[PDB]
DNA sequence: GCCACCGCTGGC
DNA sequence: GCCAGCGGTGGC
């Protein structure tokens, strides 16, 4: 994907942190989805934006 | 140029 | 129809 090498550390994990800023934005950790992104560990070390990492 | 949103939509 | 999460942007 854009976004996504799939074959990082990052891009294998399938867990939510549940602690990061933007876990803690979601609606399954009882965040008001106002941030709209991917667990901080889930963020593809090659490809995400840098300041997502 | 950065970042905290928010519009949007592919995939289900 | 919902929703994960990407891309664009207003306001700094
Ligand atoms: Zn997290
Ligand atoms: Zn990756």
């Amino acid at each position: 994907s854009a976004r996504m090498c799939g074959e990082c550390e990052a891009c294998r994990r399938t867990e939510d942190c549940g602690h990061c800023d933007f876990c803690r934005d979601m609606k399954k950790f009882g965040g008001p989805n106002k941030i709209r992104q991917k667990c901080r560990l889930r963020q593809c070390q090659l490809r995400a934006r840098e300041s997502y990492k």
